């Protein structure tokens, strides 16, 4: 199959203008499609996940135009719930937010739509969301394995008292939050117990407000939503740079800098992954914050032991950065790595061992003891963009690394390797 071999990188230094945030991009696209008015999104991410959402909107009848680089999108709002019948199939690749958000949104009114995706998407749980949507009146059928896509949605979500489990994915709650305002009746969303990936809920609420809707958040345990609302175009909206994509470059500087500055995100960012910079600081790197940039300068790198539930994606970056740190690193409370693009705890543990680390793959944590020196490995990427980007960092050592299926990074960052190369220096 395809592979890319990265030669050793002696030092990293420079500036990266970040691609748009995937989390913000797909939420903004769905809200813009539901809203009244024309929304112009700028700095929109062009990646597989966004392309699947755009293809879904096209299939649903939403009109929009894209600039040549596909980063500017003018969306003609539908002015209400999107509709389609005839069991129209929407293929969503392995786009989590698109699948979860559309599964909820397309339950408004009457529809007859089927949501599906790549083989792995059919292994990513959606039962907690279906349970909540049904409590609100939705008619949903599992076409294959119970609790997983594909789903046939036949509408009927009207609102009311809805319970939702927030212990496996915050995406179910996000999906319900964006949908409930348009339901005819008021909705009270009660979180059953724990809520993981909490920062992403803040991203959802931020976008909802930008599009004219607010709800009552009672300490993240209950959300009171008024029904009969309408989303309104915010005019020209700037999509923040991707803080998860930034993690690789900031980590690269913490390991082999130099100073690397990423632009497009800053201290005011709504994304929880900007907190990744705080972890690098705890490890010994120096961080500089700006209004539209975050920079990291090499200091030292010491192992850490911390709960990473608040930054599940960027936390993967710490797992490979740990290869360069002094001591044993432990990342805890990351059980849901197991139900994402691949089972990331199994994948990360497996590939880290290939380059020489001693790794304990815990049920919901990972413990990494780096080797005195890394060795060459051909890294399997599990159709997971982040496995490829995380392991690209192995090249910040004396050894090259070969990354299988490098194009899997296109899920959220098509130009990843060219960008890493941009800050890679020989001296
Ligand atoms: O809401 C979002 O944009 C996301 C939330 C996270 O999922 P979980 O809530 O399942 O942890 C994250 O891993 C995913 O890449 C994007």
């Amino acid at each position: 199959m395809e592979s890319l071999t990265l030669q050793p990188i002696a030092r990293v230094d420079g500036t990266i203008n970040l691609p748009g945030s995937k989390s913000v991009s797909n939420r903004a696209l769905l809200l813009a499609a539901l809203a009244h008015g024309k929304t112009v999104l700028t700095n929109l991410l062009d990646s597989d996940d966004v392309r699947h959402m755009l293809n879904a909107l096209t299939a649903l009848g939403v009109s929009y135009t894209l600039s040549a680089d596909r980063t500017r999108c003018e969306i003609i709002g539908n002015g209400g719930p999107l509709h389609a019948e005839g069991a129209l199939e929407l293929f969503l690749g392995n786009a989590g937010i698109a699948m979860r958000s559309l599964a909820a949104a397309l339950c408004l009114g009457s529809n007859d739509i089927v949501l599906t995706g790549e083989p792995r998407m059919k292994e990513r749980p959606i039962g907690h969301l279906v349970d909540a949507l049904r409590l609100g009146g939705a008619k949903i059928t599992y076409l294959e394995q119970e609790n997983y896509p594909p789903l046939r949605l036949q509408g009927g979500f009207t609102g009311g008292n809805v319970d939702v489990d927030g212990s496996v994915s915050s995406q179910f709650l996000t999906a319900l939050l964006m949908t409930a305002p348009l339901a005819p009746e008021d909705t009270v969303i009660r979180i059953k117990g724990d809520l993981v990936s909490k920062p992403y809920i803040d991203i959802t609420l931020n976008l909802m407000k930008t599009f004219g809707v607010e709800i009552e958040n009672q300490h993240y345990q209950q959300f009171v939503v008024k029904g009969g609302q309408s989303y309104q175009s915010p005019g020209t909206y700037l999509v923040e740079g991707d803080a998860s994509s930034a993690s690789y470059f900031l980590a690269a500087a913490a390991i082999k800098g130099g100073t690397v500055k990423v632009t497009g995100i800053g201290r005011n960012s709504m994304q929880g992954d900007i907190r990744f910079a705080d972890v690098l600081e705890k490890m010994g790197a120096t961080i500089c914050w700006g209004d539209d940039y975050i920079s990291c300068t090499r200091g030292e790198l010491n192992a850490i032991d911390m709960d990473m539930n608040h930054i599940p994606d960027a936390a993967m970056t710490i797992a490979t950065a740990a290869l360069f740190a002094k001591g044993t690193t432990t990342l805890r409370n990351i059980y849901n790595w197991r139900v994402k693009e691949t089972d990331r705890l199994f994948a990360m543990a497996t590939e880290l061992r290939k380059v020489g680390a001693e790794v304990e793959e815990g049920h919901d944590y990972i413990r990494i003891t780096p080797p005195e020196k890394l060795n060459f490995a051909e890294i399997a990427t599990y159709n997971d963009h982040r496995m490829a980007m995380c392991f690209s960092l192995v090249a910040l050592s004396d050894t090259p690394v070969t990354i299988l299926d490098p194009k899997c990074t296109a899920k959220t960052f098509p130009d990843y390797f060219e960008q890493l190369a941009r800050i890679s220096q020989a001296a």
